[PDB]
DNA sequence: CTCGACCGGTCGAG
DNA sequence: CTCGACCGGTCGAG
């Protein structure tokens, strides 16, 4: 018997035996891990004991899959980390492209963190130093994945931080205070959407909306979901067209150009 | 046709003309992606935008992996997660079970970040206050893996924080400042690593022992590594018998009971 | 090459 | 049920 033929069937035998016994899977497959890393380090003492770890490793990924063959492992692993590193990325392109070709004839346009840091390093952005300054920490701790402009007197000035989601599943709990640091910093905060899912939930909407004892206050101005559900006060529905985000940030882009001391949480759009 | 089918075909087709194109798999994928949920979003208007993104994922993950079957991939990834959260307790539990069975015999033992918890939590720990508030921060935070303890007439005192790593991969550039913190507060601060092939890198020696211009102090008292290679300074040789873990751990006691003032990070095994 | 950030089913203890 | 923490190949821009 070879270390790794040793692994596979000692990770078995003592899985299967200490779950018969205790009943217990997740007690059952540490004991397993653990006994037979030890095991096999004793049986085989010149084998690297990294290598034994990932002899085991194949053994639970078997038991748990049903799939013995590393190479479907390796190749699945590496497409779904493709896919979390680069999804998101295609996301908040996709809102820039779908926003922008509207937002044009207001005078705004979305902006990626990364053109903000660009436009903010040629001295391209209109706000006053205090902003910018916030606007450059916000940037280096990748807080908000979009920003948005708007256009007066010839001049670009930053007025508001977007948060752009493809699960509303569960980033939102550490989502929620910088975006209300952002509207402490008087800026329009949003968050899009893709799944609206989680607002099943009555905490998730507590989330947003505020109004109980575990969120007093709203954690953002809007939230724009990929829905076709009415309105729940300041959870509104899009589509492609993103209308009532394009719609908002108009009338937000009037009071933060014209009356931003107000701009604080209580901000809400189509008060007026 | 249906979504799926629309997005399976899409995906797969502005991928291979952007590719060819262009020439970077990267954009190009990132153009697939977003330019098939915009198509697919207005070919099938009444289809849910999340249902559209998962045919999207479906696709992207046919092209990386070769695999089509969503439900391989469901359970390679549902094994993978298990792994994940699961293999890393198993290891800290190994090495409390691995170095009690020797440290007994000095009147030592090795506590999980949780026997800790509960242990304060019953008064059952001699530091001092504010050693115990120290310690309950770290244990707030998840900063260390490990505690070692020592029996002192009578009484049992923490004095030494341990990281113990399946990987020395990457994680150590993130635990390096908060063992640097530990040995701040004059406590011994050690990591017990599976696999030294970082240290390849002559960046991670450095790391751990100091004496650089991007690392001028030792990050740790010792590191302790299953492997054969001789000892460079503070990174030491171990194997299932822990056995210059065990002697360092001796000498850290008696220095920490005794002359703890001098237990900074200059503090080192078997200079006396 | 370097190197920091990304995710989400599972774990664990409510 | 809730709910915070875990990881590591890839992405992205050096
Ligand atoms: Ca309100
Ligand atoms: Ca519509
Ligand atoms: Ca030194
Ligand atoms: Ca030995």
């Amino acid at each position: 018997m070879n270390f790794f033929e040793y692994c596979i069937s000692t990770y078995a035998k003592i899985f299967e035996e200490t779950m018969n016994a205790v009943g217990d899977e997740r007690v059952s497959q540490k004991k397993a891990i653990r006994d037979t890393m030890i095991s096999a380090m004793r049986e085989f003492p010149n084998v690297e004991a990294a290598e034994i770890w990932k002899a085991v490793y194949s053994a639970h990924m078997d038991r748990k899959s049903g799939i013995a063959d590393p190479d479907i492992i390796q190749k699945v692993i590496s497409a779904e980390n493709s896919w979390k590193k680069s999804s998101g990325h295609a996301f908040e392109e996709m809102i820039k492209l779908l926003g922008n070709s509207s937002l044009e004839e207001y005078g705004m346009r979305i902006l990626l963190q990364k053109d903000l840091n660009m436009m903010i390093e040629n001295q391209e952005i209109a706000n006053e130093p205090r902003d910018i300054n916030w606007l450059k920490e916000q940037i280096s701790s990748n807080v908000f994945d979009l920003y948005i402009t708007v256009r007066n007197n010839d001049k670009e000035y930053v007025f508001g931080c977007i948060q752009s989601k493809t699960s509303i599943r569960d980033r939102v709990t550490r989502d929620r205070e910088p975006s209300m640091k952002a509207m402490e910093a008087f800026f329009w905060s949003v968050a899009i959407c893709l799944d609206g899912d989680f607002l099943k939930m009555p905490k998730f909407i507590a989330m947003v909306n505020g109004g109980t004892s575990n969120y007093r206050l709203n954690g953002w101005h809007g939230m724009y979901v990929f829905w076709d559900k009415p309105t729940i006060d300041r959870i509104y529905p899009i589509d492609i067209n993103l209308e009532l985000f394009v719609q908002h940030a108009r009338e937000a882009a009037e009071d933060w150009l014209h009356r931003r001391q107000w701009f604080n949480y209580e901000w809400k759009a189509g008060q007026k």
